[PDB]
């Protein structure tokens, strides 16, 4: 007959007085603590519902699907997104972007060999790169974000950026910076108060001009595209957007919109680049500090697939302990410890609690990510974490770092054959240094808000033989 139980809220200003300096995962954390999985914070001027651990999520996700399948806002970026573009659609929009996004992600290689090919590719310049490098130190976040991006990029703009060109890099240091800003402790508070702390100036200024910088690039590559469009023959995702356009123009309420256009285009640009980059970026962090893992790694690489040929798909189900390495740094990694907020579409009683249409939820992935019924410490990097007994892949309903049900990343199979193949090519040609001990590696992250970001960092990737 009401909403979950939680922390007494003040009028204004929320639980605010009962937060956590550390941050909103910190603060949901200790309520966890007290009032048990399903519990109401106010943020601000708001309730929002926290589900945590897999069984609540997945009942939530999966089992009432018809109810926790909306999209809730990130006050950061939402004055830019408005709910254009398939993240933060909603309702009828949502249905046809998240259909079209699908499918012509597919038509144009999404698991197809096509993809793998792509990555494959790429995963050849990466190499090549890091030979011309010579075992020097470099920050490796711009090369992660380049293989990644140039993947959507192939699928979205039908091509590839050179890792020399300025202007790619551009973009790249726009994501990497807005994506830091939006996790800050200012992109949290904003997350409270923002219709108090948009009047002022702040890092959602930045974030908003960052955007609006990147969407201006968009529109260049869009207009290319309208220039040189051959309707018989579409090249990738804009053209075959372009062309939903045109088929559906009589139609004044047509969500094949330009708004949907630019915004829908960055949306899997963002989302498809620096996901994955993050991902890698906390990897080769962790490899550094346990250099034994990567060593068992290349072992395994020896042996299944050898030296010289490239790693393909194929090889996964004959690589566990590989497969177990990365699992355990999308666990550790957690990229999105509270996932994306969603938002009840409907009157839903949950657990004998009511919570009313337009509630916002959070699905606290990181509590099913370090649960520890599944994972024995759960706050150590360990790969044996996804081992069983025998030296096998042991995979657990408890790993969701892409989310369930409607809204699930649909970018998960592009993601895993990326973290796999870029991470075994580069282990097979190369091993890591780096000028800090393993013993003093932190890896504390320099962010924890809606992402979770690892410090910056020096690395040499070093041929071997
Ligand atoms: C390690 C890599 C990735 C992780 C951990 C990740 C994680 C997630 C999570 C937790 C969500 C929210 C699902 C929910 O709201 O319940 C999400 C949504 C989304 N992701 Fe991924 N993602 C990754 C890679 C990618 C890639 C490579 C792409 C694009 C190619 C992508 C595109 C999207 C999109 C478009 C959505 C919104 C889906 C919707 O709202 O319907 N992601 N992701
Ligand atoms: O009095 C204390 C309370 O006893 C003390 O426990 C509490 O501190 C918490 C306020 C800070 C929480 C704000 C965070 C919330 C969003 C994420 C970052 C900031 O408020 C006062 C701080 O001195
Ligand atoms: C709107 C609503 O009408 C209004 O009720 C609400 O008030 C915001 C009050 C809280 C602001 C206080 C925060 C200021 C910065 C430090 C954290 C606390 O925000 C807007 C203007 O007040
Ligand atoms: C899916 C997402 C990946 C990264 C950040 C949070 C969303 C974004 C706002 C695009």
């Amino acid at each position: 007959g009401k909403l979950p139980p939680g922390p007494r809220p003040l009028p204004l200003l929320g639980n605010l007085l009962q937060m956590d300096r550390r941050g909103l995962l910190k603060s949901f954390l200790r309520f966890r603590e007290k009032y048990g999985d399903v519990f109401t914070v106010h943020l601000g001027p708001r309730p929002v519902v926290m589900l945590c651990g897999v069984e609540a999520i997945r009942e939530a996700l999966v089992d009432k699907a018809e109810a926790f399948s909306g999209r809730g806002k990130i006050a950061m970026v939402d004055p830019f997104f408005r709910g254009y573009g398939v993240i933060f659609a909603n309702g009828n929009r949502w249905k046809v972007l998240r259909r079209f996004s699908v499918t012509t992600m597919r038509d144009f290689g999404m698991g197809k060999r096509s993809v793998e090919e792509r990555i494959q590719e790429e995963a050849q310049c990466l190499i090549e790169e890091l030979r011309k490098s010579k075992g020097a130190l470099m920050d490796p976040t711009f090369l992660f974000q380049s293989i990644t991006a140039n993947i959507i990029c192939s699928i979205v703009f039908g091509k590839r950026f050179h890792y020399q060109d300025q202007e790619f890099l551009k973009m790249l240091n726009l994501f990497y910076q807005t994506f830091s800003l939006i996790s800050s402790v200012f992109g949290q508070l904003f997350e409270l108060f923002s219709g108090f702390l948009k009047h002022f100036p702040g890092a959602h200024r930045q974030v908003y001009k960052n955007l609006q910088e990147i969407n201006a690039w968009i529109g260049h590559s869009v207009e290319k595209h309208r220039e040189t469009l051959d309707p018989s023959a579409p090249r990738d995702l804009i053209d075959t957007y372009l062309l939903h356009m045109e088929k559906e123009k009589s139609n004044a309420h047509s969500e094949f919109s330009h708004q949907n256009l630019n915004l829908n285009t960055l949306s899997l640009f963002f989302a498809g680049t620096e996901t994955t980059s993050t991902t890698l970026r906390y990897g080769f962090l962790l490899m550094l500090k346990y250099p034994h893992v990567a060593e068992r790694v290349y072992r395994e690489i020896e042996q299944v697939i050898g030296p010289h040929r490239p790693p393909e798909l194929h090889d996964r189900a004959k690589m566990p302990y590989t497969e177990a390495v990365i699992y355990e740094i999308q666990r550790f990694s957690d990229l999105l410890p509270m996932g994306v907020p969603h938002i009840v579409t409907q009157h839903t009683s949950f657990r004998g609690y009511i919570i009313p249409k337009d509630t916002e939820v959070f699905l606290i992935l990181s509590t099913a990510l370090h649960d520890p019924h599944y994972f024995e410490k759960p706050d150590a990097f360990n790969p044996d974490h996804f081992l069983d007994a025998n030296g096998a892949l042991k995979k657990t309903e408890a790993f969701i770092p892409f989310s369930l049900g409607k809204r699930i990343c649909l970018g998960e199979g592009i993601a895993r054959a990326e973290l796999f193949l870029f991470f075994t090519t580069i282990l097979q040609n190369f091993s890591m240094a780096s000028p800090v001990a393993p013993e003093d590696i932190d890896l504390t992250p320099q962010e924890c808000g809606v992402g979770k970001i690892p410090p910056t960092y020096q690395i040499r990737f070093l041929p071997r033989h």
